[PDB]
């Protein structure tokens, strides 16, 4: 036919093929320098022919689980007790503003705008978990309004902290500029609580304007995208749930195998939930606030160890750590290692909060975990010193994707059923 | 940062926030750095998969490697068989003798193509009378019709290629050089035992023998045969067992089947190429002396289905090149039926290797051979259409996720049902 190789002019069979003493490959080191890209296709091609598999096996088991009444149902008692109390979240920031006016004009002294402060942040704590306990909800109204309680907890801290350093910065230095407008001071409080930010500012650098067909075009992939998730959830996560016992009580062997099933769409879900939070969400948020800053995190995928990983996962968490917590104990003459465990004490306490509270077990599963990153954090660091980038990424994806999320969704899910029988 | 180091510490005065930016995923510039995290996540998901397996496998079966499955009563085998592989090597002497027949001037031209007629049907039919007619097991009568087809192609080639030096050497009216009957049955009895398939009265040779290399590459060479072993008796063998024929039950059984068959097929399938075509040609080659060694190509770089068959085994598309292609030009054959006649020869001697031993008479892999003339057309245009990657991927998805899994339970289920 046409060829893509040596031209077809015939020479004889007595004319000789073998020449030259050539080598075979595999056999030396001129191999390595030649780029194999069928080799990752192959791998390609594997991984499509076993989640295929996979698909085809579930569904020969199981069939159509998929219900109408799973997700959003008739049963409206969860709706409003809890959003109410969403509603009701909005009376702190304000309590607060009261609380900066009064030390604006000097009518109040220092220590009870500080003693002041801790009583609103922790009856802002306190009143949404008394409510979350006292009523019988679903798990996804409680994880709402525990994650909206704690980004609110960050807004308030980071607001009270900021607003004393301003002040101490314009009361000892030089005296400039006194008393601005009620109107402005409440707008900038105002627009900071809703800002996709934890750190307060004054002002904020601005965008050009609103596109709508750009919001309406990213609104539309967060639902397909959500859509998406709930199916994943409950045509594949479900079944495997129901159909195992608890890790700790029983064979070994089998408590591996539910763990290394359960691993793929966990996965799945992992990634979808983070393109739907802090891509999609935020970045609709921005557009319509016109926030022109939208860096809300990095390359996250490419992390050399454990802390390459909370380095980068999440850019405003990690700038309020640095602003409110780690460089005001670097300051207080307080070594390094402990500004690490009271960081990771108050993100393993928030973390406990937000899955325990909703479930209603004093289980510290996620506490632990949260709290066994410090010694992790040294020997990822150890090991990816010692061995490379490739080795320390590969180690961070089996403790993270493939171990410890599966686990946590079966201990907690067994300690739920054991509770409630 | 990096690893564990601090910053000197600012004040919260001091804006987090100067200069607008976008989100990573909001722009092409992306690409410009290297995503290496993505590979090594699909290597991880890799190994999780196959470790549930092994464990999956574990817990429904448990051990099921035997003592016995290979090597037991091999008596009944062994002895017709391995007499008949040593009864082939009359067959090379008759044609030597019907060459030292036409270089005296004792015969004419037009008997010897008719004399090697002979030789050539009268070596293949006797192994096929012998292996259909005394019992045997399938691997004693895979390598038996395996050495009636490269004793076969080599005879083939001898033929050729002198009646090619004689008709030079015709023309010429001149013969300096003055060959004894020794030197002769030498270069035939190298060429018979040598791991290429194209007679030549020399070769290039090696410098020596290198004894600590053979022993090292032959200790390779048990390992992983080892291997194979335990991967087709653990792990294909149960799967096989408990099934059903691919065209008499439900669709999605039959797709799940071969799904589930062609992860371990694709790694024996690796380990056979391995073992046979860098290991046992290279011990070969090293024994003898042979200088030239370039038995194959980087095949799984592959961009369509027809750079696969140009570059996966040396021997047989050099054979095929000097003896099928370049002839049938010369005669005025036209191009596209040259292909049709390599692909048959290559589909009736597979035919016979699969089927002689199994005693079916099935065309699955006649027809699989002969079916690749269409795909080479298709998959050049949709190479050209598409790129490189998409052929390659291609490539891969006919050959190790549909075609040898399918071939393996057609075969192994037409066997049973013959069996009872
Ligand atoms: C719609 C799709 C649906 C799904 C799919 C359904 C069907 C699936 C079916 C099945 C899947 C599985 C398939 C098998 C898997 C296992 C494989 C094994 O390893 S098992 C061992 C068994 N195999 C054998 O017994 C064969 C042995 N025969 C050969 O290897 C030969 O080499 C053969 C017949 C393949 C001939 O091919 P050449 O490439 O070696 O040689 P030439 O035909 O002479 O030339 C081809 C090309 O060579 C170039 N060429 C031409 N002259 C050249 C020259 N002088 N020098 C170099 N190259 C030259 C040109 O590119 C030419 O192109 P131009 O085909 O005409 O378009
Ligand atoms: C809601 C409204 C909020 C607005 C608030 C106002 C301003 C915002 C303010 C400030 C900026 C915010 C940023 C600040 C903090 C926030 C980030 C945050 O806190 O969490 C984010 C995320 C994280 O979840 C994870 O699990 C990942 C954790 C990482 C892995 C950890 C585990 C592994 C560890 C160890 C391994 C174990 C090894 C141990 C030993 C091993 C042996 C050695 O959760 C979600 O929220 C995702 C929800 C899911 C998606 C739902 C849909 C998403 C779309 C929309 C929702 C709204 C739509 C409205 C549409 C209306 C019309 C329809
Ligand atoms: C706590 C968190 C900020 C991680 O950071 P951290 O290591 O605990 O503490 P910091 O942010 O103060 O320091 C991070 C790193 O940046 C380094 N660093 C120091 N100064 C820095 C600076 N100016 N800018 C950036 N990094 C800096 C630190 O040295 C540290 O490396 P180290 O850990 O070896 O000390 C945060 O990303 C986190 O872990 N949150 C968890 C939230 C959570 O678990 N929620 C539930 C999930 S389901
Ligand atoms: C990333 C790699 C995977 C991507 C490839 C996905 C395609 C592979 C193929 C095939 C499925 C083949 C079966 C076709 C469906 C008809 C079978 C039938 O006639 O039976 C009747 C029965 C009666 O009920 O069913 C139905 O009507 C159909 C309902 C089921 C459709 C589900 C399709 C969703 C597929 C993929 C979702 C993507 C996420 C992957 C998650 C993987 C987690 C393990
Ligand atoms: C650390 C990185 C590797 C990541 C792979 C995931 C590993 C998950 C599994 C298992 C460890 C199992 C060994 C613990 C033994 C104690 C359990 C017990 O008490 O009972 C023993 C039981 C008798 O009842 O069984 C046995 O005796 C031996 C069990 C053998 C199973 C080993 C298979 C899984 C491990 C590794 C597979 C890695 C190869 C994958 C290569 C793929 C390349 C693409
Ligand atoms: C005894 C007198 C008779 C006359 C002389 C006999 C010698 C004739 C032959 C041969 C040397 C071979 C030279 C030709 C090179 C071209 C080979 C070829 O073109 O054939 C390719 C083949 C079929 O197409 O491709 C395959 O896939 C084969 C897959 C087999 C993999 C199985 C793993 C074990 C590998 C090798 C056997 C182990 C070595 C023996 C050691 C044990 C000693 C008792
Ligand atoms: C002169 C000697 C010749 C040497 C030839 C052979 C050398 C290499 C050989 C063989 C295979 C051995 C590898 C397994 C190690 C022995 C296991 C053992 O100690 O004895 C079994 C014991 C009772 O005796 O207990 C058990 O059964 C539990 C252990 C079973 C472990 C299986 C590991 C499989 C590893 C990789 C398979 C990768 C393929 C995955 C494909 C999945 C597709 C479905
Ligand atoms: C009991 C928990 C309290 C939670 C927080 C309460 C509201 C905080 C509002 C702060 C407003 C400014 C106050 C005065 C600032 C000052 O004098 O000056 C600023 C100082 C540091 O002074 P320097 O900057 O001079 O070193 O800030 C702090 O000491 C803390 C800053 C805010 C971060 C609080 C984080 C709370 C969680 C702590 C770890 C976990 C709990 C540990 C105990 C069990
Ligand atoms: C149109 C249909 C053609 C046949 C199709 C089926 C072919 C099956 C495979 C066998 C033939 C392979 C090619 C052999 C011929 C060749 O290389 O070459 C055939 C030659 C080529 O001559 P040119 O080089 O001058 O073109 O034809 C000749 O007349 C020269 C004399 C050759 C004498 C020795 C031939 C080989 C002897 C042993 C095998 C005999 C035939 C066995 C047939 C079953
Ligand atoms: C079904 C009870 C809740 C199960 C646990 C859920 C834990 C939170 C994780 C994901 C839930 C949010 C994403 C999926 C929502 C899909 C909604 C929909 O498809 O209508
Ligand atoms: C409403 C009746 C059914 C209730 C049970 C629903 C299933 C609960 C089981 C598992 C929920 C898993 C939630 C998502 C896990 C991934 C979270 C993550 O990766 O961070
Ligand atoms: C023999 C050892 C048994 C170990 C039992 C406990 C295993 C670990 C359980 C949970 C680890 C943490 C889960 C992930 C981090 C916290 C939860 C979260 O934020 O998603
Ligand atoms: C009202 C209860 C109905 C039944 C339970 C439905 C809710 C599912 C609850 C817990 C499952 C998941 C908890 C563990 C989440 C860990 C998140 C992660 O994987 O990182
Ligand atoms: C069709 C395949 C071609 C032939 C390949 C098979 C060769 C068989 C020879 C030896 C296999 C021995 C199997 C050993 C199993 C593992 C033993 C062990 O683990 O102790
Ligand atoms: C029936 C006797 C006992 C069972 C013996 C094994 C049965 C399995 C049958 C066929 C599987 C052959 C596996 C290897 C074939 C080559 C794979 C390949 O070409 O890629
Ligand atoms: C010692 C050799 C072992 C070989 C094991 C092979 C397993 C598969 C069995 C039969 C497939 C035979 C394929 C024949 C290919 C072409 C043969 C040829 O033309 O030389
Ligand atoms: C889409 C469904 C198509 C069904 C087709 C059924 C026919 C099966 C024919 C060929 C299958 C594979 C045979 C080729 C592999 C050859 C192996 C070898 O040469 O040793
Ligand atoms: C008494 C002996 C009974 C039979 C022994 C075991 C036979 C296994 C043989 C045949 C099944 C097919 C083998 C592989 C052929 C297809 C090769 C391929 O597709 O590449």
């Amino acid at each position: 036919g046409r060829g893509n190789a040596d031209a077809t002019f015939t020479y004889r069979p007595s004319v000789p093929a073998h020449r030259r003493a050539r080598e075979s490959p595999l056999s030396s080191d001129a191999i390595f320098k030649q780029s194999h890209a069928g080799l990752f296709n192959l791998c390609v091609v594997v991984l499509i022919a076993v989640n295929s598999r996979l698909i085809i096996e579930n569904l020969m088991k199981y069939g159509w689980l998929i219900r109408t009444d799973f997700w959003f149902s008739s049963r409206s008692l969860r709706d409003w007790p809890l959003f109410m109390c969403c509603i009701s979240l909005s009376i702190f920031p304000l309590a607060a503003f009261t609380v900066e006016k009064l030390v604006l004009q000097k009518y109040i002294s220092e220590p009870v705008v500080i003693f002041l402060h801790i009583i609103i942040t922790m009856t802002e704590v306190l009143y949404p978990v008394y409510v979350t306990l006292r009523c019988d909800s679903a798990f996804l109204s409680g994880v709402t309004l525990m994650l909206l309680t704690c980004i609110v907890w960050l807004k308030l801290v980071s607001y009270a902290h900021t607003s004393y350093d301003i002040r101490s910065l314009a009361n000892a230095a030089d005296k400039a500029n006194p008393e601005v407008s009620y109107y402005v001071s409440l707008k900038s409080l105002a627009y900071f609580m809703v800002a996709p930010t934890l750190c307060y500012q004054p002002s904020y650098p601005r965008s050009a304007c609103i596109r709508k067909g750009w919001v309406a075009r990213q609104f539309a992939k967060l639902v397909i995208f959500t859509g998406f998730m709930g199916f994943i959830i409950e045509q594949y996560i479900n079944p495997i749930v129901r159909n195992s016992k608890h890790p700790l009580k029983g064979d070994l062997l089998y408590a591996i195998e539910r763990v290394l099933k359960l691993s793929v769409p966990n996965l799945y879900v992992w990634l979808c939930m983070f393109y739907c939070f802090f891509h999609l969400w935020l970045n609709i948020l921005a557009e319509l606030l016109c926030f022109g800053d939208r860096e809300f995190y990095k390359d996250w995928w490419n992390a050399k160890s454990v802390g390459d990983y909370w380095r980068m996962w999440n850019m405003p968490v990690h700038k309020w750590m640095v602003r409110h917590i780690y460089f005001p104990c670097l300051r207080s003459k307080i070594p390094k290692t402990l500004a690490i465990i009271i960081a990771f004490l108050v993100s393993a306490v928030f973390a406990e909060l937000c899955i325990a509270v909703p479930c209603r077990l004093f289980k510290l599963w996620a506490f632990l975990g949260i709290m066994f990153q410090v010694p992790l954090v040294f020997i990822t660091n150890y090991l990816q010193e010692r061995f490379g980038s490739t080795v320390g990424n590969m180690i961070f994806w089996f403790i993270f994707c493939i171990f410890g999320q599966p686990m946590c969704v079966l201990l907690y899910y067994h300690d739920l059923m054991n509770r409630k029988g």
